[PDB]
């Protein structure tokens, strides 16, 4: 089971439950078609069960680590949180696993629709590259999740807009001509 809302027919007001009239919850299967993948494992069962590593092999993930979010335990909160706070696009994939804490991930559909997805402990989520997304969890102001990336940590130093790069940007222009 996955927790998410189809705000496509719901009011932008965050305070509201975003329950359309009639109301309709996100379709887990619908998102999978969108290219969204999620792993259900117990953080405690993750380390005790390298099986999660097996999933990495399928997604070609050689680098993995455990990251926790906290103002006091996460120096550089303003820039770090603001950097991923804004929605951006790029040719890189997004793999996040919530070992602990509560939060939600922002995803976009090809139909130009936005869905609010809630991330729970033990629930992992993957966002295909080339799709806009926004990660937030300020509601709890304390979330612990693992991140899986391939190659050198690009996030360490990256440009907001993916198109910013001629090679990673100019290439995108070719798609427009398609
Ligand atoms: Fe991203």
């Amino acid at each position: 089971m996955v927790q998410a809302w189809y705000m496509d027919d719901a009011p932008g007001d965050p305070r509201q439950p975003h329950r359309p009239d009639p109301g309709r919850p996100v379709g887990l299967e619908q998102l999978r078609r969108l290219g969204v993948l999620y792993w259900k494992l117990d953080a405690d069962k993750y380390e005790n069960d390298p099986e999660l590593e097996k999933i990495r092999r399928e997604r070609n993930y050689s680098w993995m680590d455990i990251i926790t979010i906290c103002k006091d335990k996460l120096p550089n909160y303003e820039e770090k949180i603001k950097m991923f706070y804004e929605e951006h696009l790029h040719l890189d994939d997004e793999i996040r696993y919530i070992l602990d804490g509560s939060g939600y991930f922002d995803v976009r559909d090809k139909e130009d629709q936005w869905i609010r997805i809630f991330m729970e402990k033990g629930d992992m989520v993957t966002l295909p590259a080339g799709i806009y997304h926004r990660f937030t969890v300020d509601e709890k102001n304390y979330t612990k999740a693992m991140r899986l990336f391939v190659g050198e940590p690009v996030w360490t130093a990256y440009n907001r807009p993916a198109d910013h790069f001629e090679a990673r940007g100019q290439y995108v222009k070719f798609l427009a001509q398609t």
